[PDB]
Order: C-alpha cells, then sequence, then structure tokens
C-alpha cells in the first residue's frame, strides 16, 4: 500500500487518506523569521529518568524503539502543552544522501534525518484513543546533521542488522532517550498532523531548534535497511521522509529570543 516510492509515494496518499490535503498537515517549513517568540511558552519539561524501552521494530516504513506507557514513566508536558503526554515510541526519517532527509526544513534548509519521539495525551487513557483527537500526541521533532558521532544513538544503530526487513523486531531493554537529546531546548511549535497516513490532525508539533550531530557512518547504517520483508526484492529504507505541507492559516511559535 502508501509507502515513499514513485508510485505509492505522498502525492498519492490522498487518494486513500483525503486529510492529506488538510488545513492542518505536516510537516511544514519553519520560516524563522515569521515563527513569533511567545513569552507565554512554559520551558518543555522532558522527563525520561524512568523510561522503560522493550523493542525495537521495522514496521517496513521506518524504525522505532518502543517503551512501556502503561505507567506514567517517561512524559513530556510543559511547553504549548495542557496536561501530561507519556513516550510510546521514536523513530526516524532519513535520506538517500546527507543533504535531505528531514521532514521538517528550516527557512527550507534539508537535514540529514530527523528524529521524532512521539507521546499520548494520558487524559485519553490509551495511545490508539489519543489517536483519534485533536490534542491526543504531542511529537517532540530533532534534526540529525552530519558531524560528531552521537555516542547516544550509536546502541540502536549496532541493532540494525538483526531488524534488516519489514516486521522483523529484536528486544531493546535498557535504552536511554536522554542520549538523543541536544544541550538546548529552545524550540518551535505550532498544531499539525501525523506526517504518515493516517494523517489524522491530532499533533502538537515540538521542533527543536539544535539539532544533534550524528555521524556519516551512523547514517549510512539507517540506509542499510529495507522497506521490504525478508525474501522479498531488496528495496533500501531511505527517503521515508513527507515534504513540507502548507502552513494554511496556522503560525509557528517560538519558545525563545
Ligand atoms: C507501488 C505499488 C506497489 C504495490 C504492491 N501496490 C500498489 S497499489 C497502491 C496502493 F496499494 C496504495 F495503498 C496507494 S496509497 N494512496 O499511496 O495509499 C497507492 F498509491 C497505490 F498505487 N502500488
Ligand atoms: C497512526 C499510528 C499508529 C501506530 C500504532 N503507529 C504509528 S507509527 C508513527 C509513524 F510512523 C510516524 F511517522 C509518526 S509522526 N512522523 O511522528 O507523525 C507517528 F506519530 C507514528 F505513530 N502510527
Ligand atoms: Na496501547
Ligand atoms: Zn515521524
Amino acid at each position: 500500500h502508501w509507502g515513499y516510492g514513485k508510485h505509492n509515494g505522498p502525492e498519492h496518499w490522498h487518494k486513500d487518506f483525503p486529510i492529506a490535503k488538510g488545513e492542518r498537515q505536516s510537516p511544514v517549513d519553519i520560516d524563522t523569521h515569521t515563527a513569533k517568540y511567545d513569552p507565554s511558552l512554559k520551558p518543555l519539561s522532558v522527563s525520561y529518568d524512568q523510561a522503560t524501552s522493550l523493542r525495537i521494530l521495522n514496521n517496513g516504513h521506518t524504525f522505532q524503539v518502543e517503551f512501556d506507557d502503561s505507567q506514567d514513566k517517561a512524559v513530556l508536558k510543559g511547553g504549548p502543552l495542557d496536561g501530561t503526554y507519556r513516550l510510546i515510541q521514536f523513530h526516524f526519517h532519513w535520506g538517500s544522501l546527507d543533504g535531505q532527509g528531514s521532514e521538517h526544513t528550516v527557512d527550507k534548509k534539508k537535514y540529514a534525518a530527523e528524529l521524532h519521539l512521539v507521546h499520548w495525551n494520558t487524559k485519553y487513557g490509551d495511545y490508539g484513543k489519543a489517536q483519534q483527537q485533536p490534542d491526543g500526541l504531542a511529537v517532540l521533532g530533532i534534526f540529525l546533521k552530519v558531524g560528531s558521532a552521537k555516542p547516544g544513538l550509536q546502541k540502536v544503530v549496532d541493532v540494525l542488522d538483526s531488524i534488516k526487513t519489514k516486521g522483523k523486531s529484536a528486544d531493546f531493554t535498557n535504552f536511554d532517550p536522554r542520549g538523543l537529546l541536544p544541550e538546548s531546548l529552545d524550540y518551535w511549535t505550532y498544531p499539525g498532523s501525523l506526517t504518515t497516513p493516517p494523517l489524522t490532525e491530532c499533533v502538537t508539533w515540538i521542533v527543536l531548534k539544535e539539532p544533534i550531530s550524528v555521524s556519516s557512518e551512523q547514517v549510512l547504517k539507517f540506509r542499510k535497511l529495507n522497506f521490504n520483508g525478508e525474501g522479498e526484492p531488496e528495496e533500501l529504507m531511505v527517503d521515508n521522509w513527507r515534504p513540507a505541507q502548507p502552513l494554511k492559516n496556522r503560525q509557528i511559535k517560538a519558545s525563545f529570543k
């Protein structure tokens, strides 16, 4: 079905998922000149001290690290958020080349990759229920640029050969996602959507200003994953990003400057 190829990529999605042409689609270009400092935003509270990772999965589109979300452990709050959002998983989007791969752009700049830490609003009880609500999810987006290796990423990079193909999973316990954060928690925020089908308009996006640095070797390893299942023709999992979508009426707010 949907994917990122010429035949089933982002410009095709609207035929199965009409909200693809909706009023709050993601990602977007972040025009840093037009974003407004909002002195009423609070600092983000990223509380990942008790995160419990469980598993890593190649889902055929990306790979995702999944967390135990059956209690309040790893939570995002503050900033533009009302209430408490629980971390359920993180995943990445990346390019076939270092000069593309991110979903959001900054003044049209593309980064090599983008990390998404997905959280759901605990007022809706479960992730699945939250995926249906306008303020159901909060996704923390972090850009990756190629430079110095990110030591906190290497445990993820090293397990990818065990999940090469669609539907493969591996145990992945005791991974600390604090090691994927940049120094600064300065951010942009705007209301948007899932960037993959079903493209539901349920996401408060929080995009950090500071990218993390990863090495060329780290991102090359992402590019060795496969979209296909085992035993099927090999198609490299690369360019699994949706381009920027129309901003429409929306305002992007800055936590800083
Ligand atoms: C490239 C390809 C491979 C296969 C196996 N089926 C298809 S048919 C198809 C499909 F199943 C889809 F789900 C989609 S979509 N709107 O992108 O979700 C599509 F465009 C399609 F063209 N296309
Ligand atoms: C709707 C749904 C349900 C489930 C269980 N996983 C997913 S995986 C996923 C995904 F692939 C994504 F790309 C995103 S994203 N880019 O953060 O909007 C997401 F939130 C996701 F949760 N999506
Ligand atoms: Na659940
Ligand atoms: Zn994503």
